[PDB]
């Protein structure tokens, strides 16, 4: 039961899309928003780029299309249609991934603006929701920003690009230089920045390059003690450290002037050097800086997820027929 596509130059780039898909305008892929005729609604149309003429876009290109099959909660990008003009596995090399289009994202929701306890609260309540979920499908974001957090006018949430990542300014410390084993809290560091630059208005850590980010985000957490350095097995990280100019940890209270105190507490508990001490997603939910929004109940993780093709060395067209199984198998929402 195919459709009838329709080609579009326009990018500098060929768009071949289906019917119901019209004012394409634009906006590892290009995307475009557009105005969905089967539905009325409005959304985001992205076309890879040349998702099969590398081994690692190959495996990305598979491993973007499992995640967004297998992931269903509102806080998390949902998949409402993927479509290739191929006809067949034969003249497969071109993938489209169609979601929904929301309002803004968050890199202007504070575009020099500070926000109230309650828009904060609740914004932050849901990337900490959507997080629960993909972490215990074991998932990490590892790149999570303002940019890929999508907000509609109602301030409803979802969260974009996650996994794919296996622009410093909201990296945890230890994912940053390397140095001891991280974890999913990787994550909850992110938030931390996201948050507090959602207080303020500004940029916690506005580095200008990777030694000037390491030197802000000490300037705040202080530097690592004996207990974290101990810990620290690469000899690189640790004649870094070392050399570095002692430096206290700063009293969030009297930096972050104002803020709800409970904020502060939230911040204090994700903003840690110490990966193996930072504050989990399912955690941080059930602090009291969100008893109006916490709901135990309400706060649902993830169906197993099969990633045992992560640890899968294979060949492009290995890569490129299993994608192409994930494709024709899929059924929309
Ligand atoms: C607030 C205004 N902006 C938007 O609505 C908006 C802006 N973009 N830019 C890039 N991609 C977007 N969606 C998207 C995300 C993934 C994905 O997340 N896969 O990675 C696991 C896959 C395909 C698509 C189409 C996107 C949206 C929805």
């Amino acid at each position: 039961e195919r459709p009838t596509f329709y080609r579009q130059e326009l990018n500098k780039t060929i768009w071949e899309v289906p019917e119901r898909y019209q004012n394409l305008s634009p906006v590892y892929g290009s995307v475009c928003a557009a105005f969905d005729t089967k539905t009325g609604l409005r959304v985001a149309v992205k076309k890879l780029s040349r998702p099969f003429q590398s081994i690692i876009h190959a495996k990305r290109t598979y491993r973007e299309l499992r995640l967004l099959k297998h992931m269903k909660h509102e806080n998390v990008i949902g998949l409402l249609d993927v479509f290739t003009p191929a006809r067949s596995l034969e003249e497969f090399n071109d993938v489209y991934l169609v979601t929904h289009l929301m309002g803004a994202d968050l890199n202007n929701i504070v575009k020099c603006q500070k926000l109230t306890d309650d828009h904060v609260q609740f914004l932050i309540y849901q990337i900490l929701r959507g997080l629960k979920y993909i972490h215990s499908a074991d998932i990490i974001h590892r790149d999570l920003k303002p940019s890929n957090l999508a907000v509609n006018e109602d301030c409803e949430l979802k969260i974009l690009d996650f996994g794919l990542a296996r622009t410093r300014w909201y990296r945890a410390p230890e994912i940053m230089l390397n140095w001891m084993h991280y974890n999913q809290t990787v994550d909850i560091w992110s938030v931390g920045c996201i948050m507090a630059e959602l207080l303020t208005g500004r940029t916690l850590f506005p580095g200008t390059d990777h030694i000037d980010q390491l030197k802000l985000i000490l300037r705040l957490v202080g530097t690592p003690g004996a207990e974290l350095l101990k810990k620290i097995s690469s000899e690189s990280a640790r004649n870094y450290i070392q050399s570095l100019t002692q430096m206290p940890k700063m009293n969030f209270a009297n930096v972050f002037i104002g803020a709800n105190p409970l904020a502060v507490d939230l911040l204090e508990k994700m903003l840690v050097l110490d990966s193996d001490k930072r504050i989990t997603a399912a955690q941080a939910l059930a602090h009291a800086y969100f008893a109006q929004y916490h709901d135990p109940d309400d706060e649902p993780v993830a169906d197993p997820y099969d990633q045992s093709f992560e640890s899968r060395d294979l060949l492009i067209d290995e890569w490129k027929s299993l994608t192409y199984d994930e494709v024709i198998s899929f059924v929309p929402p």
